[PDB]
């Protein structure tokens, strides 16, 4: 059995929460806060073990952003700091090849970076890779074919509908098939190997639009829309379907979670959150 792990977020600062829902019985559990309260913050799993990477802490005493790795063990309930990232990088995104886990773009203040740095949590080390082509912060993130892709965003002067792809043997980027859509904010995964980056702003608009990246044909196509037009959404995969937590919509920090079924091409509101926040960290282990 897996649960699906949120942690962190944002409503009026940023939180600690780190709490994980059972789709079987509807259950959400309320684990170990973090130690530092973080929005703009990814997840990923490697090894059984959750990680929270990047983000800022936007609190009533000022606004940090985060250049943290923090490793949470669900055996033990117990958060413990890693190594840090060379810069801080809120809203950033994440990606997880053979165990190593890619921080991408993100910012650090006004600056919005296009580098990017993998971890090897066998030796607690982080190392720069080569750059994207593009500086990218609230860019969606996803690995198909061992190959990490860099899906829309923002690159400190215009909202993104471009994407990009990294090859870790070659070590470079090139620019991919760019999206119907400009999305900054999106929430963007792998199912069924297919890229889905769902809702986001195209800089006028929260969106509840839904495409899927097909490799094959370099295309992107729209699938069925959300109920829930949302941005710094939470996204993960559960047995075959996809999980949208949370977000912002101009007006409501969401409580709401949505389902994704690929065989019927429809969305469900299956639950909802303890508390509407946005930007939160997500994974499944
Ligand atoms: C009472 O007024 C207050 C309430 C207020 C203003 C504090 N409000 C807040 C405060 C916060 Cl700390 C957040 C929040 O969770 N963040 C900050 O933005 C992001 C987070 C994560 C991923 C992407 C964005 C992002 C979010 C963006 N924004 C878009 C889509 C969401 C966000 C705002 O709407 C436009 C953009 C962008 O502008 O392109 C780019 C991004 F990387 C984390 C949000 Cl969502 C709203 C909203």
């Amino acid at each position: 059995g897996r649960l699906i792990y949120t942690a962190g977020g944002y409503f009026r600062q940023s939180l600690s929460y780190l709490e994980a829902y059972n789709p079987s019985d509807g259950t959400w559990l309320r684990l170990a806060d973090l130690q530092v309260p973080r929005s703009g913050l990814a997840g990923c799993v490697v090894g059984g073990l959750l990680y929270a990477v990047g983000g800022r802490n936007n609190s009533p005493d000022g606004n940090t952003d985060s250049s943290a790795l923090d490793c949470y063990n669900p055996m033990t309930n117990q958060w413990s700091p890693c190594a840090p990232m060379s810069v801080p990088r809120n809203r950033i995104g994440v990606g997880v090849i053979d165990g190593h886990i890619y921080a991408v773009g993100g910012s650090h203040g006004c600056i919005h970076h296009n580098s990017v740095e993998r971890y090897e949590p066998e030796r607690d080390e982080w190392h720069l890779v080569a750059p994207m082509l593009t500086r990218r912060i609230g860019v969606g993130v996803a690995v198909l074919n061992r190959l990490l892709y860099a899906v829309g965003g923002f690159d400190g002067t215009n909202r993104l509908n471009s994407a990009e792809c990294y090859y870790p043997e070659r070590n470079e980027w090139r620019m991919i098939t760019a999206m119907n859509t400009i999305r900054s904010g999106a929430g963007v995964c792998v199912l069924h190997n297919c890229i889905y980056a769902a809702g986001g702003y195209d800089g006028q608009d929260q969106l509840n639009s839904v495409e899927r990246y097909d490799v094959a044909t370099a295309t992107w196509t729209f699938v069925a829309p959300m109920k829930h037009r949302r941005s710094a959404l939470g996204i993960t995969v559960h047995q075959g379907r996809i999980y949208v937590l949370g977000g912002y919509d101009g007006h409501t920090f969401l409580d709401s979670v949505e389902c994704y079924d690929p065989d019927t091409d429809t969305w469900s509101e299956v639950t909802r959150m303890t508390s509407g926040r946005s930007g939160v960290g997500v994974a499944v282990t």
